[PDB]
Formats: C-alpha cells, sequence, structure tokens
C-alpha cells in the first residue's frame, strides 16, 4: 500500500499488523508492530 504522509499508513497498518507504526518511504507503507 501507498501513502501521502506516514499517518495515512495508520489505517492499513492498524488493519494488517494492528498498531499504527509505519513510515512513508517513496510512497510505500513500511509497517511495524507495537
Amino acid at each position: 500500500a501507498s501513502c501521502r504522509t506516514p499517518k495515512d499508513c495508520a489505517d492499513p497498518c492498524r488493519k494488517e499488523t494492528g498498531c499504527p507504526y509505519g513510515k512513508c518511504m517513496n510512497r510505500k507503507c513500511k509497517c511495524n508492530r507495537c
């Protein structure tokens, strides 16, 4: 998934991992765990 600012990964990262830790690295959601 792609983003605009890294808070746009808070919705796909809260759906796929479950916590909203993800960076906007060249329009890609680099998601993490809590």
